[PDB]
């Protein structure tokens, strides 16, 4: 609804070089390098494959709404994610451990006992921290906290 | 907006409003904001606070929240979609778009001359962050602004 509208018709019309209402692999691999990336031709099929629901090896206006949708949906998670764990990861060693993590915990209390326990919950390779792999993996299926310290931070 | 996006203001609201009599002060939004490592003076806290204080109590009530919620999630996803679109054209990483630059991409594209010009207030030939922004938030000037909008906004989506 509204003039969204004219903001998907040019984000189309930028990927649609040559105006005739379908993106090729192609033409997404020419915008997706200008963006700073540099996408193998196996990443390009799979990204027309995924919203390709006509099977006819292009994308269209509504295929391409649905592969914005998704694309927007996955960054927004991933990169609110990303903050939160920034947030607990205060000294960026790339680990929380369980100091970085009760100190946020309080700020916003458990004990050491409990926060080494809510870090064996998500500790799958033993170490006895939270890497990013594994808070990616922890947040995934309370959580809702740390969901919008990422959300908040962000938005700060 | 769907329950999911109601149940996360209101997760938001209550990191904030640490004890819960439904109001956020000074007090609060200042140890939030520094367990996000962030440094706010009383200046900055009561300003941000006198912004959407719509009722002139001092302190942010909850629709009062949301609507300073909604301003800085727009403002943000606006500055970071006219950074990334610098990004894009600033291909040597220096801190200029050069008219070369911005042809270069354009033409890669299929969206200068002169465009430079208009945008470079200080006359140095080339387009810094700041005069970017300036012309990015001051119809055919305005097709191109549309287009290279469109630009920072795929961008953040694939990066
Ligand atoms: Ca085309
Ligand atoms: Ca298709
Ligand atoms: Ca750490
Ligand atoms: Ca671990
Ligand atoms: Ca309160
Ligand atoms: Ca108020
Ligand atoms: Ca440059
Ligand atoms: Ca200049």
């Amino acid at each position: 609804t509204e003039e969204q509208i004219a903001e998907f018709k040019e984000a189309f019309s930028l990927f649609d070089k040559d105006g005739d209402g379908t993106i090729t692999t192609k033409e997404l691999g020419t915008v997706m390098r200008s963006l700073g990336q540099n996408p193998t031709e196996a990443e390009l099929q799979d990204m027309i494959n995924e919203v390709d629901a006509d099977g006819n090896g292009t994308i269209d206006f509504p295929e391409f709404l649905t592969m914005m949708a998704r694309k927007m949906k996955d960054t927004d998670s991933e990169e609110e994610i990303r903050e939160a764990f920034r947030v607990f990861d205060k000294d960026g060693n790339g680990y929380i451990s369980a100091a970085e993590l009760r100190h946020v915990m309080t700020n916003l209390k458990l004990t050491d006992e409990e926060v080494d326990e809510m870090i064996r919950e998500a500790d799958i390779d033993g170490d006895g921290q939270v890497n990013y792999e594994e808070f990616v993996q922890m947040m995934t299926a309370i959580r809702n906290k740390i969901r919008a310290i990422g959300k908040m931070a962000r938005v700060f």
